[PDB]
């Protein structure tokens, strides 16, 4: 790491994201995250518990004095725990993002955008049903019902009838929050070598041995450019740190990494070693 933290210098807004921007070595660059976390100021806010941080930004009061050189400091700690540098945002510049519907309207659009794609929908065979999810998002209605509503409306024909619709509503929300690509293929479950059974919780190690998971080497993946494909469910059974790790190890490597909503599984068909005990 060069900084363990950075300044966020401005923002922008658009497709239920947000931009974060600030200078690094006089490089002007941002980082994207999901306009969901910049509704409930107050998960970003450095507390007293260590926890840890859901994204790696924390908001902090401009005026107040001490608010910033205290978020300066306990992001040297969250920058060890996360392997990230920590954006430090001042919370003047997110307070007008959208009405809490304008912010499940626009994100409403980005799940719809990766449904089509993802299972080749024509864009034309869904807008009546965006149409309705849109009016009543508008009427409060949960964002998580609209959303499954209008998958079990959309998938006849286009999502097979042994994935379920309570999967594929969890790739999608997956799928924007992290910006994680998302297809109908079998998983394989493959994670990489390079983290290890041994620094798992029991809640980690039993949820992969739960869902079959299996290490991979780093070569051995790179030379036969093997995607990592995690079934969403067996995905989120993993602790967030867990799953942030597993990601990040397969981007250095650039290996794909993808979630599924098949429980079908991919062949065998490289040098995997099971997750077990020891
Ligand atoms: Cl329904
Ligand atoms: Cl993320």
């Amino acid at each position: 790491m060069d900084q363990s933290s950075y300044i966020v210098d401005s923002v922008t807004v658009k497709n239920g994201s947000i931009h974060l921007y600030f200078d690094k070595a006089g490089q002007k660059t941002y980082e994207r995250h999901s306009l969901s976390h910049f509704v409930n100021l107050d998960n970003l806010r450095a507390n007293n518990t260590k926890g840890s941080l859901p994204i790696n930004v924390i908001v902090f009061d401009g005026k107040s004095k001490c608010e910033e050189s205290s978020a300066k400091s306990a992001s040297v700690y969250y920058s060890q725990l996360m392997c990230q540098p920590i954006l430090l945002l001042d919370q003047a510049l997110v307070s007008d993002v959208g009405d809490s519907a304008e912010v499940a309207v626009k994100m409403f659009d980005a799940y719809v955008n990766t449904f089509s794609s993802t299972f080749n929908v024509p864009m034309e065979k869904l807008k009546t049903l965006v149409a309705t999810a849109e009016a009543e998002l508008a009427k409060n209605v949960s964002l998580d019902n609209v959303l499954s509503t209008f998958i079990s409306a959309a998938r006849q024909g286009f999502v097979d009838s042994d994935v379920e619709t309570k999967d594929v509503v969890e790739c999608l929300k997956l799928s924007h929050q992290s910006d994680i690509e998302v297809t109908g293929d079998s998983c394989n479950n493959y994670m990489l070598t390079y983290n290890k059974v041994e620094n798992m919780t029991p809640r980690d190690l039993g949820a992969c041995i739960d869902c079959s998971a299996r290490h991979i080497n780093a070569q051995v993946a790179k030379s036969h450019n093997i995607a990592l494909i995690w079934n969403v469910k067996d995905f989120m059974s993993l602790s967030e740190q867990l799953r942030k790790q597993i990601r990040s190890a397969a981007k250095k490597n650039n290996l794909p990494f993808k979630l599924t909503c098949a429980t079908t599984r991919q062949v065998v068909n490289v040098v995997t070693t099971k997750i077990a005990l020891k």
